[PDB]
């Protein structure tokens, strides 16, 4: 009714008594089903911890009491909002984001189901709208609530048990969900790699035989995946350095220690994800991002992805990216010479007399084939990722200018078979975009290929700039310049060439005596080689210091991306050719399972010096007795028993 | 090196008299701004009436004041836009 609603509001539990008395005499239980606030679904319960006071409303036990004498209990706790907004949330959720212990305890007692899930579209994924997504589950809520009393609460209280392996609509478990929540800011990433590190062993406590980490949501993403497809490098630093000392919850490390002989200390990350996996790899999930998906370049920072990634670089892809250069310098050696030896007399196709004449067809042949050849690595390119228009503009500029190349090339052959002089014009292109495609090649050595992706960032935010002001400025005075002259420069393109020629050192001041005003004529260039040549050049200089003092460390973090690319595509265009990729890395036994079997892992090597941490009686240490590679190793009787 | 940040404030400044110029282009064509905010019950005046004002919303996130139980939250129950609130009989009362 209306005067229950200001009665649960206002802590005062004197006129619920008088309504004890009166819902006793008729049922109670759809009387308060239709006592629940309309257009929301909220029963008394619901509406009680909404208006708290110093955390307690003094309602709530009563209003427990009016359920628990009379029937039907569970359907003021198990009850929720009815609204799509708030649809599936409990009453239990609330005590949660309050921040009180006491109420999650009364209320789960008393039932309160704690798989309640809050689907509302309050509680979906980001939306664009005002919202907050955990989970939509009240274990969920916990942890990204910082409250972990009530994690281990709701997994041990005595009643009903929350499951640390369910899931919500989006099949987000709460791991997942603590990705989801992670927003790259310092006290967030303190505290959620806290909270990712407690239910994570606390699942080793209870259901020790699951592996949380390898859970799948809808869209097949592990938390790990999850971390790495939506740009949260504190997480995934986390996770991949994550070492656990403690024994019992030791398997769950993923940084562990083979040896430590002094200050040297021999770390083993595991490689389970990361490397040529089944659903996603880290590596792929990274260098295969979309744009936006924060922080593209820093997620490869993150150790040991750089010492990984090098590993495959200096084992097997530096030795197979040379020869790509090399076929690609052939090949522009061969479509090179058979342009510059191209007839000059009659009309295509060309018939051959001479043997000269037949090495370059070899070479004219040959030049098609690559163009069909970088035509489909384009389509490959297209249909394996799937780029939408944007990513397809915005940072696949490879790609595009080497399959650019290959329909020049095509319309190249289209036409040397249409009987049309045409060929020549894409011919020329192909070659100029061709040895232009030799740039790609400068992200094998990190001095050219960081050389180059400045050239990339320039091109895109100093000379676009540049280019607008400077052709709205050329293509202004030349209209002026123009439509001054009188009968030859008495054209818009000699005049707009002309103009061109001084921004490149070549200006004549006197190019048009064919004018009847001369203060017109040169205030009106004095203006133009001012403003662009004097200001315009010179501040794009200006512009680009500017640019390279900046862009010195985010350039070294897209040449290592551009080289990841290179290192997973020759992966995986030789999962034919050699074997597969050489597995980088070792199958070494860090430890034991919890069910006591072997935990075999391949595993990556990183020596490590510490002239601080002298003592360190590890004990996590896993292969101690050898101190090395060397041979076979002892396993250290310490912590393992098994 | 100096006038970066400059740059961007005398742009925000450039783009803010084109914005005024613009509502006051149209005073009549239109009608007049769209008026850029929502007429919101923040509370009651001191007088107990109602204090409707035109106000505009920022979503903010922080995680280091987790607890902070504010109360001066205007329309806690229903924790959105969505449809018409509770007022919260917190602080208000009137
Ligand atoms: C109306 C017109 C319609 C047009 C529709 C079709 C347009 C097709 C072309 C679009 C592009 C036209 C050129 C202007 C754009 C810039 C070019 C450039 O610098 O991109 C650098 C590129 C980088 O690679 P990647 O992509 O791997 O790097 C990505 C990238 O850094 C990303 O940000 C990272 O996140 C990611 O990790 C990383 O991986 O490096 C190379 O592409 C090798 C070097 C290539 C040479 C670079 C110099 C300039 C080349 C262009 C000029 C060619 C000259 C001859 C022209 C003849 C005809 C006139
Ligand atoms: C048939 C004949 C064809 C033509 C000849 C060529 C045939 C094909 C040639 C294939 C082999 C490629 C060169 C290998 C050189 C040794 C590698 C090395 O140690 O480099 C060092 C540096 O060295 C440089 O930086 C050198 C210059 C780099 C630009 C490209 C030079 C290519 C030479 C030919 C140009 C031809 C142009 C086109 C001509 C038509 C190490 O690199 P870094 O700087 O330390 O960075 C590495 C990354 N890291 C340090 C993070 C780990
Ligand atoms: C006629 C005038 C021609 C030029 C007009 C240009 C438009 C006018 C104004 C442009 C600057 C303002 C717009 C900024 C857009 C930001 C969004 C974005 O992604 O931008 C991208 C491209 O943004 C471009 O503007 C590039 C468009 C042209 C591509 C190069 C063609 C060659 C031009 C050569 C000159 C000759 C032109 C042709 C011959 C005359 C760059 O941003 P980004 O790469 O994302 O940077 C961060 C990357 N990160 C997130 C991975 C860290
Ligand atoms: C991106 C390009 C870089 C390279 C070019 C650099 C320059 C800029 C490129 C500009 C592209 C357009 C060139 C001119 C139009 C086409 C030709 C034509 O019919 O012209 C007519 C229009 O006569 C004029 O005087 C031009 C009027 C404005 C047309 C251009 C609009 C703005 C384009 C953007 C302007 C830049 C500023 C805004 C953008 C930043 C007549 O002139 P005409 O050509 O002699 O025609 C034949 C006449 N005849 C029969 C007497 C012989
Ligand atoms: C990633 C970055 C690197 C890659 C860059 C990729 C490329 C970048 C560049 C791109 C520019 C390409 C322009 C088109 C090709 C050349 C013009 C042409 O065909 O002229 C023809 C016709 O032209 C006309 O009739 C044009 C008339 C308008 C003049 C404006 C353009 C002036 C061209 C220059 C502007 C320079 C601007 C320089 C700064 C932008 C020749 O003219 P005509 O028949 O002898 O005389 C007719 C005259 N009338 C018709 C006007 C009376
Ligand atoms: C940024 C905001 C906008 C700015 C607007 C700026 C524009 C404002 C200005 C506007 C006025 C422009 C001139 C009007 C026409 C005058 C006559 C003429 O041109 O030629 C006449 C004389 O030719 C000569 O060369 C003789 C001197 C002429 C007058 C020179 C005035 C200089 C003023 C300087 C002012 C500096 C202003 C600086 C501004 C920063 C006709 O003779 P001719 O056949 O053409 O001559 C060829 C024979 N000869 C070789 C013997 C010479
Ligand atoms: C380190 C890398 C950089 C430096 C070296 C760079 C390469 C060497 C440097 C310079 C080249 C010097 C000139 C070559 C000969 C002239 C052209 C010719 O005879 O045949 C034709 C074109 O030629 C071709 O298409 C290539 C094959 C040429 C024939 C001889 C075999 C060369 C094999 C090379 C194998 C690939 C390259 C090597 C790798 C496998 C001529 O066609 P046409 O229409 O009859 O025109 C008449 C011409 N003529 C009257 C003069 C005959
Ligand atoms: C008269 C002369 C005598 C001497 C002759 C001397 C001969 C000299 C030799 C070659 C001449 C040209 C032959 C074709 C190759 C073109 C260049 C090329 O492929 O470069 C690639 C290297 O390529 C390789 O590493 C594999 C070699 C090519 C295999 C397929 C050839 C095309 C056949 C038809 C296939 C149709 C079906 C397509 C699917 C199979 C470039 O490496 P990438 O790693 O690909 O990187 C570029 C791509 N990306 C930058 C966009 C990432
Ligand atoms: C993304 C697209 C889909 C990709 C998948 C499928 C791709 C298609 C599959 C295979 C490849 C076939 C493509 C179509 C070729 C048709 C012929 C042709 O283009 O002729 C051109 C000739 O050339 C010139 O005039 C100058 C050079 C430009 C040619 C550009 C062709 C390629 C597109 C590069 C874009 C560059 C611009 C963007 C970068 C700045 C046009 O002139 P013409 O017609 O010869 O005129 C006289 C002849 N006529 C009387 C018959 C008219
Ligand atoms: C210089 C490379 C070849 C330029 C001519 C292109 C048309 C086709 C020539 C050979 C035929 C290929 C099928
Ligand atoms: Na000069």
């Amino acid at each position: 009714r209306r005067s229950i609603f200001e009665a649960v509001a206002q802590n005062n539990c004197q006129d619920l008594e008088s309504l004890l008395l009166f819902l006793q005499k008729s049922k109670k239980h759809l009387t308060d089903n239709e006592f629940k606030d309309p257009e929301t679904g909220k029963t008394c319960l619901l509406k009680a911890m909404l208006n708290l006071h110093d955390g307690q409303n003094t309602t709530i036990p009563l209003l427990l009491e009016i359920a628990r004498q009379t029937d039907s209990l569970k359907e003021l706790v198990n009850a929720s909002y009815t609204d799509s907004y708030y649809k599936g949330q409990t009453a239990l959720h609330i005590a949660i984001e309050r921040r009180n212990m006491a109420l999650v305890t009364l209320l789960v007692e008393n039932g309160a189901d704690v798989q309640a899930a809050a689907h509302g579209d309050f509680f979906k994924k980001t939306k664009g709208r005002p919202g907050f997504y955990f989970g939509e589950l009240p274990l969920s809520l916990a942890a990204c609530t910082n409250q972990l009393g009530i994690v281990k609460f709701l997994l041990q209280n005595s009643w009903q048990t929350a499951d640390i392996s369910a899931r919500d609509s989006v099949g987000n478990t709460v791991l997942h969900a603590l990705v989801e929540v992670a927003d790259n800011t310092a006290d967030n990433t303190k505290f959620v790699t806290s909270m990712y590190n407690e239910i994570l062993m606390l699942g080793a406590k209870l259901h020790p035989t699951l592996k949380l980490e390898e859970l799948t949501n809808k869209k097949g993403m592990t938390p790990l995946a999850l971390a790495a497809g939506t740009g949260k490098i504190g997480v995934l630093a986390y996770i991949l350095q994550r070492e656990i000392q403690e024994p019992e919850c030791r398997h769950l490390s993923r940084k562990f220690t083979e040896w430590a002989y002094g200050p040297v200390h021999s770390s083993l990350y595991d490689l389970s994800c990361i490397d040529t996996c089944e659903k996603n790899s880290v590596l792929e999930v990274i260098a295969y991002s979309s744009s936006e998906t924060p922080n593209r370049h820093d997620m490869l920072l993150v150790e040991p992805l750089n010492r990984l990634l090098q590993d495959k670089w200096d084992r097997f892809v530096k030795r197979i990216f040379y020869f790509n250069f090399l076929v690609y310098c052939l090949y522009m050696i061969i479509f090179t010479m058979a342009a510059y030896y191209r007839p000059v007399d009659g009309l295509p196709p060309f018939k051959m007399e001479k043997t000269g004449d037949y090495f370059r067809v070899t070479g004219e042949i040959l030049s098609v084939l690559g163009g069909v050849y970088f035509f489909f690595r384009g389509i490959q390119y297209f249909l394996q990722r799937r780029p939408s228009m944007k990513t397809l503009f915005v940072d696949s500029y490879s790609e595009m200018l080497f399959f650019l190349q290959s329909l020049f090339m095509l319309a190249t052959v289209v036409l040397y078979f249409s009987h049309l002089k045409e060929y020549v014009a894409s011919m020329v292109f192909s070659l100029a975009l061709g040895w232009t495609n030799m740039l790609y090649y400068t992200r094998g050595f990190q001095q050219m290929g960081i050389y180059a992706v400045m050239i990339e960032k320039m091109i895109l935010r100093d000379l676009c700039r540049f280019m607008f002001v400077y052709i709205v400025f050329l293509f202004g005075f030349s209209t002026a310049v123009v439509t001054l002259i009188e009968d030859s420069y008495n054209s818009l393109y000699s005049t707009c060439l002309e103009l061109f020629k001084f921004t490149i050192g070549m200006g004549d001041l006197e190019f048009t005596e064919n004018y009847d005003f001369k203060a017109v004529f040169i205030i009106l260039l004095l203006a133009y080689v001012i403003l662009t040549y004097i200001l315009l050049l010179n501040m794009l200089i200006a512009l680009m210091g500017e640019t390279v003092n900046k862009i010195a460390q985010e350039s070294k973090n897209i040449w290592k991306l551009q080289r990841a690319i290179t290192i997973l595509d020759t992966e995986k265009s030789f999962l034919k050719c050699m074997r597969k990729a050489f597995r980088s890395g070792k199958l070494l036994q860090v430890g034991y399972t919890p069910d006591g079997k072997d935990d075999y892992r391949w595993c990556f090597r990183v020596d490590e010096v510490n002239w601080t941490t002298w003592n360190t009686n590890v004990g996590i240490i896993n292969e101690d007795p050898g101190n090395c590679e060397g041979v076979k190793r002892t396993l250290s009787f310490s912590l393992r028993s098994s």
